[PDB]
This record gives C-alpha cells, structure tokens and sequence, in this order.
C-alpha cells in the first residue's frame, strides 16, 4: 500500500509538530466547575479490542484503517487502570462496577456492599452497604439517569442503586428460599425503592418487572419472554406512582415512541425494549428498537434541563457477551457503536463545564497478528501458510472459548469456510463452552474541567473520586470552597 | 484471600483521597530544561505484560501480587501510542524504531530510511537518509550511548546510528553480491564509521566485529561463534583508532573488568559480552556477564560527566525472544529484570533536570485469564477444569506458537507435565515454529520535565519530537528561545 504522502519525511515531522504546538497550548489546564459528568463504560473493552475497533471503523470507509482516530482518540488526557477485585486475580463485572461506581474495592459476585459481604450469604448485607456517585449526585440536587443495551438489573447497571450480596437475583424468582426468609430484597425491587427520583431509566429486562406467567408485550407467543415476580408485584406501576402527580412520566418499549417524545416536556422516562437483552447492534430491528447513539441523545436532551447540571451513565455491555461468544465482529461492532453514540454525546455538550470519562472494567482474552500487510481486512487471513501443518489460518485468535475446533487430530481448514462470516468463531487453544476474561490493565480517556487529575496508573476505585471533586459533590467540597 | 485491612472501606477511601491530593499538587508543571534524556524500550512489553510483570514482581517477595507497585508505575504521566508501519499492519522492529528514534515512519525490514526505500534495494537508499535523537544529542554537544542485551548490530539499537535497506546485513557475510557491489556497507561497519565519537557501547554482537574463522576469546570449541567478517576488519582496532590519543578508551567483554573501571576516568567505553544475544536472565552465569542493572549504572556514571548533559537508550531486548519462543517465564523475568534497571537509574539521577520515558515497540499475542483467585501463582492453573474435555488448563496462553501440543486428536493434560518449569511452552491456537507479534498499541510513561506534553494518544514518531523540544535540541528550538 505505502501511500504516495507517506513517502515524504516532511509529511510526518509537519505532523508531528502540529500535535506537539497542541500539546504546549494544552498547558493552560481547565480549573472549572463540573456542571455535568457523563461516563461511557465499555465491558470488557480492552486496548486491543479499541485499536480493533479503530481499524474496522476506518476500513468501514474505505480507508487503510491504522490511520483512523476513534471519537475517544481526540479526548486530551489518558490514563491506565487497575482492575483486581479483593477476592479474585481475573476481575468480574459486579465488583469492577462497584469499584468505578462507588470508589470502595469489593468481591466477585456481589453489588453495592463492602469487602466484609459473603456471596450468597444474606446477613452481611446488613452494615456493609456503599452508596454510589449517582447517589451523591442526587443528594447534591442534579439529574440522574442510565442507560445500557443490556438488562437494567445487570451487574454494572445495578452497581449504582442497589447493595446485593448475589448478582444472581435478578428477582425474587431466582433467589433461594433462605435468602428470601432472611429478609432480602432482590435487584429489579431495589431497581424503584432505593432511588425513586431518578429522571432517565433505559435498556432492557422487560421480563423482570411484571407479575410470573404474564405474556410480553412485543412477544406474545413466545414462552421464555414471560414475567417471573412470585410476589405479583407490577413494578412499572411501582415506578410510576413514586413519583410527584404534577410532573411528567413516560414509559416506552418501541423506537417509534421513543423519537415522537418532546424532551422540553417530560420529566421522568422509563423504557424497557427487549425482555432480556437487547439484540446484537448487526442483528438489531431498526423498526421496533433504537441505536445507542438515539437513546444518549434523547436523554441528554432531557437531562440537560436542570439548572444545576446531571450526571449520566452509559454502557455498551454486548461487547463482553460478544468475546464471550467468541464473535469478534459482533464485539468490534458494538464498539464501534458505542464509539458514534460518544462522538453525538460531545457534539451535544460543551467542555467548558462538562467532564467526560471513558473506560471500561476489564479485558479479554482477544488477540490479532500475524504480520499482515497495510490495509488488510481485520476478519482476513494471514499472508502466510502454517509452517508446521501447512495450513491457513486467520489473524484474529482467542486465548480460549468455543471457537475450538480439531476434526480427528487434525485442525480446521478455514479455506473451506466463511471467515468473514457475522457469527464466525475464531479459533482458540483449549475448548470452552464460553471464553474467559482478562486480568490486564484498561485505559481512561478524560475530557473536560479538572480531567488532568487523572494522569497515570491508577486503582480503579479512584476514579469516581476525582469525579465528585470536579463537581462538588460527596465527601470532599474543597474545589469550592471559598 | 481479601486481606484483613482491606475489608473496611475508609482504607479504600482514604488512599482514593491520598492518591487525589497528590494529583491536585501536580498541577504545578515541570517547565525546566531537560539536561539529561532517558530512554528505556522494552522489546515486545505490552500491556498484558506489564500486568503479568507487576503481578510475578509483587509475588517474588511473598505478596498477592496485584496491589504491587512497579518502578515505571511512579512514573507521574502515562499515553497510549500507535505502532503501524507503513508498509505492514502488524509491525516490525526496524519500522518501530525508526519511527520512535528518527521521528519518521517507514518500511518494515529497513532501518534509518523513510518510506520511499525498497527492502533488499541499495539503490534506492540514496538521498532518503533520515537522522536519529542520537545525531541531534550529539551534534548538541552532549553525551550519547547504548546500551542493549541483544546484539548491538540488532535492528532497535542499529536504528539510532545506521542507513541500510536491509535489517539482515549484520555484515558483509549476510550480503547478497549485488549489493555489495552497488556500495552497500552493514550495519557492523556503520556502527565504527557513521558516528565515531559514542562515549558509551554496551551488549552483544562480538563475531561480527572479527575477520572471518577467528576463533572466538570465549568460548574457543565453539564453531558458530567464529568471525564472520569477509574483508578482514579489525572493527574493535577501528573503534579505538578513531578517538582522541588523549584520551581513554577501554573495551570490555566480561563482568570482572565491568566493575573495576573507574568512571571518572573513562572517557569511551565499548563492551561485547557474548557472540551474538546475551542470555537469558533465569540462565545467566553471574560469574562472566553482567546484568542490566550494572551495565544502566556503569554507562550512568559515565555520561554525567559532560556539563551539557547526555542521551541515553537503554533496551530490553530478550523479552521478545522469549514470547516468540512461547516461554512466558523467560519473558516475564526479563520485563522484571528491565524494571529493576529503571529503578536504579531513577536512583541515580535528578528529576528536576532530568525527563525519562520508558516505552515499547509492539505488543505480542500472549494472554492470562481464567478467573484465577487473588494471589495465585501467575505460572498456575485455573480454578476449574475445561466443560468441554474435563482436562485441567493454565491460566497464560498463546494465540500461536510452538505451544501447539494435540497428539492423536486430543490435547495435553498438562497435569502429567510440570507447566511451572522455566522453559515450559504454554498451549496456542494454531501451531507456528515462532508465535507472531501482536497490533495493539502500547503503553509510554513518562516523568521529568516537560513530561506533561506526552498525554493522551499519539503516533510513535512523536515520541522524539517532544523530548528534543525539551531538551533544546533538533529543529525546533523554542523552549530555550529568549
Ligand atoms: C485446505 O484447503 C485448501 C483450499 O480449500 C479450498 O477452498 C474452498 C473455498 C473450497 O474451494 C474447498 O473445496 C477447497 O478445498 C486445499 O487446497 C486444495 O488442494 C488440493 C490438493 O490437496 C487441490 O486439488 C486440486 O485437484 C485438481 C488436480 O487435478 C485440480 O482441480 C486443482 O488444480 C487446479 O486448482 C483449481 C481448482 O479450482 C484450478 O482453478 C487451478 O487452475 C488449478 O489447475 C488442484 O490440484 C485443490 O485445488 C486446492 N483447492 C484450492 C487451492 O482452492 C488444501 O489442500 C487443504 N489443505 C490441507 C493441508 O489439507
Ligand atoms: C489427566 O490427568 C489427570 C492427572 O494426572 C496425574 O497427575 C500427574 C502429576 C501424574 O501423576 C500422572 O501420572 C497422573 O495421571 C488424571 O487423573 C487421574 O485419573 C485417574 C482416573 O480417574 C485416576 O485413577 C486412579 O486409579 C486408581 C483406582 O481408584 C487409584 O490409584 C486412584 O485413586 C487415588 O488417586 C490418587 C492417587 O495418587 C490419590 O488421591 C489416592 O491414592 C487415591 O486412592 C485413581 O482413581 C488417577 O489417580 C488420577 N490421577 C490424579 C493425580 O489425580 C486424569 O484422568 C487425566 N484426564 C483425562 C481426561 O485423561
Ligand atoms: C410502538 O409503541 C406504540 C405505543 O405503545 C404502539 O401503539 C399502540 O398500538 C396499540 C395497538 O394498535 C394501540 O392499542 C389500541 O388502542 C386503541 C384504544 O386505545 C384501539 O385502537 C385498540 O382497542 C387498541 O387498544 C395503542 O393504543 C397504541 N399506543 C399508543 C400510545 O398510541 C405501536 O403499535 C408500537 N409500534 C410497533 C411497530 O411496535
Ligand atoms: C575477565 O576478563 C579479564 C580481562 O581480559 C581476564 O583477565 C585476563 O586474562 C588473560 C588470560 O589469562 C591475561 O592474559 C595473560 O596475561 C599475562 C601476561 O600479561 C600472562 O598470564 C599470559 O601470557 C596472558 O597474556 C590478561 O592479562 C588478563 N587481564 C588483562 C587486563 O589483560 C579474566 O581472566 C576474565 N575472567 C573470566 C572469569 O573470564
Ligand atoms: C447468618 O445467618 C445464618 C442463618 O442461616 C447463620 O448460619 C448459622 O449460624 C450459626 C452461628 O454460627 C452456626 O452455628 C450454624 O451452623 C449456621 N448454619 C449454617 C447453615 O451455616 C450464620 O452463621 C449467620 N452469620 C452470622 C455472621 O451471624
Ligand atoms: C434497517 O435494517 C434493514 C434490514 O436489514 C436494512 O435493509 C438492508 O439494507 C442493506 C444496506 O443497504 C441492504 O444491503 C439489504 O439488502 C437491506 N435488506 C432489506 C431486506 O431490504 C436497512 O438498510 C436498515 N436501515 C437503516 C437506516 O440502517
Ligand atoms: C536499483 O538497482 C536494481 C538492480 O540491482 C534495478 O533493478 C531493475 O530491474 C532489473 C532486476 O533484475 C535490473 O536488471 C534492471 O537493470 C533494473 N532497472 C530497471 C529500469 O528495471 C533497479 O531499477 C534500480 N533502481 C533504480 C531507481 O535505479
Ligand atoms: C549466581 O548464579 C548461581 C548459580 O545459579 C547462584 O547460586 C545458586 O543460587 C540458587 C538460587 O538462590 C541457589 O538455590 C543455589 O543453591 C545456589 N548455588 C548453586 C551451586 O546453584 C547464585 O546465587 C547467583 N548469584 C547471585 C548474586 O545472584
Ligand atoms: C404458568 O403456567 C404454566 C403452564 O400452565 C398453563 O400454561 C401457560 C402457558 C399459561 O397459560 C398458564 O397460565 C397456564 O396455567 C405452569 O406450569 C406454571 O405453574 C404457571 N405459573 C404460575 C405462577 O401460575
Ligand atoms: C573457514 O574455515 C573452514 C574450516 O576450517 C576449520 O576452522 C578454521 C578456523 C581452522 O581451525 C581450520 O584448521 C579448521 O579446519 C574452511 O573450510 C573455510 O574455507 C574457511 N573459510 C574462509 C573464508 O577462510
Ligand atoms: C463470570 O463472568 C461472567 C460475567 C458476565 C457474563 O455474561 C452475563 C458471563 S457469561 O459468558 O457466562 N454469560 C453469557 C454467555 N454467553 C452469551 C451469549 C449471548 C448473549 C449473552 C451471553 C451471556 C460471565
Ligand atoms: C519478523 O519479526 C521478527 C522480529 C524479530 C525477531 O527476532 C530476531 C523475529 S524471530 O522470532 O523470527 N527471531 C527469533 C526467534 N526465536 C528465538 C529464540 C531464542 C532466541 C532468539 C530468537 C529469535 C521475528
Ligand atoms: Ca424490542
Ligand atoms: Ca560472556
Ligand atoms: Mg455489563
Ligand atoms: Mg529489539
Ligand atoms: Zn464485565
Ligand atoms: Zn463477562
Ligand atoms: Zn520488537
Ligand atoms: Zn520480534
């Protein structure tokens, strides 16, 4: 390839100068009041994953790829994370978020609660509980809203509203009767009583919230989309009647209602678009569900109302079940995703008094190699041949998972199938039923008043705690005080 | 595991708060002149890497291991940077180098050219001659050395002093007649010829400075490392012939004189200690060779002495040699072995005047996983067996390598095997002679002054752009303009 400008040396040093003249200017820091703090978190959004994600986006315009700058490349401060949870070396996705959520380290498997909680042991609930930034947030008087392609009542959702001892109990229906007895509420009941005025509520987990045997809305035939609450409680009504009779409550299932609301006008809104979780963004029916990027847009436009600023969170959570799948192009996909939904997010706000922070809670076990020219497709092969069986093979690999595949003492011969394939399985070393995560560090990308704070390798429990203080909210006040 | 302290969560908070108050007073810029520049480049160290390295460096001294902190952590600033050459998506180690030490991107297998050279073409060499930081240093008026663990004709340490087409012409024995006859001169030769006042030279490399058939001083039986040199040079008697006769020059193959010398006498230094790569950490004999710590502290010394100040590359080469072989203790020893270096050097020197950058090329495709608890081995297995043969797995893998073991359609228990020895191979994908290198990016860290200017993601061939700015050297000049 070798593009004909890249031949000069010139080209690069002029380059080069330009980024470091951006550079000496960035000295001037941004030493202004957080009126708005956004998170983007991205599960299991490792660094070879985003440079994954950097080159599908530029090939996606017929470019050669490496060239291309994401929408987080631009963000003006970087930082690395640290994500070991106090009881395991390779992180889950319930004690990562209580980490970034709440700035306290915890245990796998368990929301909201400090390191003296035992999973699936309902007593240590109990004098163990950690509020999260959304909490404080609120308590300081702005708005407050989540939104995630996932279930609501998921691990990293949850980890801002609910103190849970499993992550397991979606609702009542999955938690033992033990735990039951002992008093213990599940996520989705913690979901409308922990926090009843939150403004901004989106994602899926339809099923979690209606009476047991109830048939969906969208799915009527269809048997696995039924309710499961065993107390009969209806919880979108719950939700409904906590909140003042002289404001304004919506709730919505489907795009077409989505896009016909009037965010000057509504207050609080709630909607639920998938029983479970939302469809893979390849796979997704863009007639009865929304994008990413509509849902942010939507509620930032009704967030933005508050004269003393909001809080928001975002997730792209199907690039973890992607990996873990072991469909790359699903996963760079949903990146790729989430990516646009963030360039919208910064065209909607202003970084003279809003900080944005990226990052995701852990990694994969996703890998890509094989001394491939410029320009070549990220689902393609290597130049070369096996030298040890003489057979092909591709440059995307994973350490392990389903993608296993050894027909009789002898691997696969990818050239007698669709590599380029949308659920293609890549090959991998031991077999799985589902590949695992990563224990390596992930990375921070910061924008916005006082974002310099985060600068170099960090725990990941520090990160809500600059947050608050660009803002002025939670323990520490010193940013304003006089 | 979960540690007694770590279960109260005003622990968390009040380091959280500590780790804010040391950032809030770095806000204060380190806007000096940088008299001294360092640079540390580990060969293939990326991020999954680091973490294995930090976690194996914590576990050495009886830790858990992921709380441990490692010398390149302190460092104040951290950015992400991009490592695509020109010619190729997966890069090499000539085109990385190149770019981080000229400030240029080029071919792959070319070394001190830009991209309009033709790999294995003399004639097009010709006029497309770029100079390294080196260069710039040294026409400055400073001090200059390397200082490697690999040979020192190798492509990271050629790319700073050398012009060739071709990164296999260690000497004219490796050249193909028509390329001696254009005029083509090896990178040996160039080392002794292109610039003849370095202060410091330290590594391996040692047949290729011989005429050929000459036995070697070390090891006399041994026929493979004999000289190779085709034209009868002496470049060792060059090396000397080319310095002042008053002053010192001293050369060294052996650890017993490395630590007799007294640096403030010397002046010019040269030090082969192997015929071609140095050793392995885990097999080196402490007896004849040194280790990079002593050779960092030596060269140290050394450079101080100029009251202009010095540039200094150091390298940890063997790190890649030991993930292409697929042996993850080797690797993971050296990266350990490179941080030790770090830390001493930062022992030595001042950071109010000095500006350090450690760094890497690329990246590779090793990984770890398994959902391992807190403190396990980082050479162990995983918690569980495989859902899919009932067979046990270790918690690092090989996205390819000679890792590759499935004797009659089934794979190893390695549980009849000892997967914790040092030349252990850990299972891969797809079986190759050499595992490949990986096109993700890589982590820079940075302390000193100016250090802030290197702060979010950036191409490679940045990286000596500021540094030069710092130190009032190249072709920008600014920072010391009236
Ligand atoms: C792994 O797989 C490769 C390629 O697989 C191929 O890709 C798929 C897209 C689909 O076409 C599959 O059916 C197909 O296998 C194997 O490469 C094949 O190798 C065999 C020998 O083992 C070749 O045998 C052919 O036999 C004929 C000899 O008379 C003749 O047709 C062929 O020569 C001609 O090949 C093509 C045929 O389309 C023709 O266009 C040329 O002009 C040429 O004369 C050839 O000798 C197959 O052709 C190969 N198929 C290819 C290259 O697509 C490979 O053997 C296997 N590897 C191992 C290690 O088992
Ligand atoms: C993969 O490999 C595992 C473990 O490998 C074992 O460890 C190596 C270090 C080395 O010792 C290897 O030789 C050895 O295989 C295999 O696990 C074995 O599984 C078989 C079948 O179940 C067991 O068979 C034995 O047969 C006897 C009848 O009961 C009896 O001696 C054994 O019970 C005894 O087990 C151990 C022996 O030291 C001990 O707890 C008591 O002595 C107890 O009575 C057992 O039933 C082997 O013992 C197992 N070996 C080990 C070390 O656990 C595994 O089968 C293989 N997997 C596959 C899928 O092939
Ligand atoms: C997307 O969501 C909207 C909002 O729920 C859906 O519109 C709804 O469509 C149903 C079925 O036609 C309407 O029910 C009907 O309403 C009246 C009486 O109210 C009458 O026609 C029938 O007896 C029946 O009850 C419902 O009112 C209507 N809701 C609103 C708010 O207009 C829409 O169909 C969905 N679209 C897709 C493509 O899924
Ligand atoms: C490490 O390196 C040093 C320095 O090269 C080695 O010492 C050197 O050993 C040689 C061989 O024995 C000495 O040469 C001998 O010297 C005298 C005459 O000068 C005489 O014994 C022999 O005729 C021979 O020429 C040499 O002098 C000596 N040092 C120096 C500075 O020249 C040492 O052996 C090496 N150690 C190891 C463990 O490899
Ligand atoms: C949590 O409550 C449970 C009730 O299920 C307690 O479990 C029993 O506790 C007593 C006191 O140690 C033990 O003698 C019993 O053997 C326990 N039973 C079981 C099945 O574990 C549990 O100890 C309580 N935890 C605390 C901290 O009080
Ligand atoms: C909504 O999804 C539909 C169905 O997949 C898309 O229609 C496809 O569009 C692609 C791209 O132009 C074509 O290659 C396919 O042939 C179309 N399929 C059908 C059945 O018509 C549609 O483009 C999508 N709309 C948007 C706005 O993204
Ligand atoms: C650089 O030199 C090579 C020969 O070493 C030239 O190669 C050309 O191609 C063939 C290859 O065998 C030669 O026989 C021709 O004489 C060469 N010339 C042409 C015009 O093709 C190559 O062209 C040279 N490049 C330049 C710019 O002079
Ligand atoms: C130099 O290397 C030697 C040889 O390995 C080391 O001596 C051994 O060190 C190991 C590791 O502590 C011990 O288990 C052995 O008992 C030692 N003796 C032998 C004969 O192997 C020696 O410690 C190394 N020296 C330094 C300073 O690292
Ligand atoms: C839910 O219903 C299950 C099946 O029973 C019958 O068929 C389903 C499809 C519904 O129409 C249901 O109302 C019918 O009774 C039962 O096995 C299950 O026990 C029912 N659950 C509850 C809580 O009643
Ligand atoms: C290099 O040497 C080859 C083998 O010679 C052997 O090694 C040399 C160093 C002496 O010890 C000699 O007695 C041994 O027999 C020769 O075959 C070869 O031609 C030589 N090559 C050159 C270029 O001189
Ligand atoms: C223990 O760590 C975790 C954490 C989260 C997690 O996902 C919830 C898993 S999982 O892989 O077992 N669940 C899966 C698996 N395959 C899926 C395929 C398609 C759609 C969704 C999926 C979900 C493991
Ligand atoms: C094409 O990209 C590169 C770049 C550098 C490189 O290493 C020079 C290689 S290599 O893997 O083929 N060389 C190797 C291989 N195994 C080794 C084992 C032990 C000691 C040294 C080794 C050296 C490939
Ligand atoms: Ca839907
Ligand atoms: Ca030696
Ligand atoms: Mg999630
Ligand atoms: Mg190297
Ligand atoms: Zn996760
Ligand atoms: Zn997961
Ligand atoms: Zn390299
Ligand atoms: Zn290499």
């Amino acid at each position: 390839l070798v593009p004909e400008k890249e031949k000069d040396p010139k080209y690069w040093r002029d380059q080069a100068q330009e980024t470091l003249k951006y550079a000496l200017e960035l000295q001037k820091l941004n030493t202004n009041v957080a009126k708005n703090v956004i998170m983007f978190l991205g599960d299991g959004m490792g660094v070879s994953t985003v440079t994954a994600a950097r080159i599908l986006k530029g090939q996606l315009h017929h470019n050669p790829g490496e060239e291309t700058r994401l929408e987080m490349d631009k963000f003006p401060f970087v930082a690395l994370s640290k994500t070991y949870n106090t009881n395991a070396q390779v992180p889950d996705s319930a004690g990562t978020a209580t980490a970034y959520l709440c700035g306290v380290k915890a245990n796998e498997g368990t929301v909201g609660v400090s390191a003296a909680t035992e999973r699936s042991r309902c007593n240590t609930t109990q004098g163990n509980e950690v509020t999260s930034i959304l909490r404080w947030a609120k308590d300081a008087g702005k708005s407050v809203g989540i939104v995630t392609t996932t279930r609501v009542n998921h691990a990293t959702p949850s980890a801002a509203y609910a103190h849970s001892a499993d992550r397991d109990w979606y609702s009542d229906n999955e938690m033992p009767p033990e735990a039951l007895s002992q008093g213990c509420k599940d996520i989705a009941y913690q979901l409308m009583h922990n926090i009843r005025d939150i403004d901004v509520i989106m994602g899926g987990g339809r099923k979690y919230m209606y009476p047991k045997n109830k048939t969906d809305v969208e799915y009527e035939s269809d048997e696995k989309a039924r309710g499961t609450r065993l107390d009969g409680l209806d919880l979108v009504d719950t939700w409904k009647s906590f909140k003042p009779r002289y404001k304004h409550s919506h709730f919505i299932w489907n795009r077409t209602e989505l896009l016909t609301l009037d965010p000057h006008n509504v207050d609080y809104l709630l909607g639920l678009f998938e029983p479970g979780d939302m469809q893979y963004e390849l796979n997704r029916n863009n007639v009865t569900d929304p994008s990413l990027s509509e849902m942010v847009v939507v509620a930032i436009q009704i967030l933005r109302k508050n004269p003393k600023g909001f809080f928001l969170l975002v997730e792209g959570g199907r690039i973890d079940h992607g990996h873990h799948e072991g469909k790359a192009k699903q996963a760079l996909h949903e990146a790729v995703e989430m990516d646009r939904a963030i360039g919208q997010a910064g065209s909607l706000t202003s970084s003279e008094d809003t900080l944005t922070v990226v990052t995701a809670d852990h990694s994969h076990v996703f890998t890509f190699g094989g001394y491939t020219p410029r320009g070549n497709s990220i689902f393609g092969l290597a130049p070369m041949l096996s030298d040890t069986d003489k057979k092909p093979f591709t440059a995307i690999l994973y350490g392990n998972g389903p993608g296993y595949k050894v027909v009789g003492g002898e691997r696969e011969n990818v050239s007698m199938v669709d590599y380029a394939h949308n659920n293609y399985q890549a090959q991998s070393a031991v077999p799985l039923r589902h590949e695992t995560h990563g224990g390596e560090d992930v990375a921070v990308f910061s924008k916005g008043p006082m974002a310099h704070l985060l600068h170099g390798v960090h725990e990941q429990n520090y990160v809500p705690h600059v947050m608050a203080y660009a803002a002025c909210i939670g323990a520490n006040l010193g940013h304003c005080a006089p």
